[PDB]
């Protein structure tokens, strides 16, 4: 009653592999951009949201928050200087696939490479 999961969108399908993430922070609704495993909502899987930094900005470091699926607490943590997570987009990746487990004292940093590295986040 007090909290609710979010429904699932039917313009959606299950994602291949069940370490994508999904869902995405946009109007303050929670949106739908895969359905993980067999439907289920990516409202749960805010206890695993994650960070990830796409741009800085002169206020500081923008963070947006993430919903991934998979639960990655058993992944073997990456490099800080390496490949971390893999995005269709930059600025709007309704696909992400997580390769490995990043905690939360680090965030998604994308490089000139062309792909997110797990960093910890510098205070500008």
């Amino acid at each position: 009653k007090s909290h609710t999961t979010c429904p699932t969108s039917t313009e959606i399908d299950s994602c291949s592999n069940d370490n994508n993430a999904c869902g995405k922070d946009v109007s303050g609704s929670c949106s739908s951009l895969c359905n993980c495993g067999n439907g289920q909502t990516c409202f749960t899987d805010s206890n695993h949201t994650i960070t990830l930094v796409p741009y800085y900005t002169e206020d500081g470091p923008f963070e947006k928050k993430y919903y991934t699926c998979g639960d990655p607490s058993e992944l073997d943590e990456c490099y800080d200087i390496d490949k971390a997570l893999e995005v269709n987009e930059s600025d709007d990746p309704n696909s992400v696939e997580v390769l490995c487990h990043c905690p939360s004292d680090k965030i998604y940093l994308w490089i000139h490479r062309g792909y997110y590295i797990c960093i910890t986040p510098p205070q500008p």
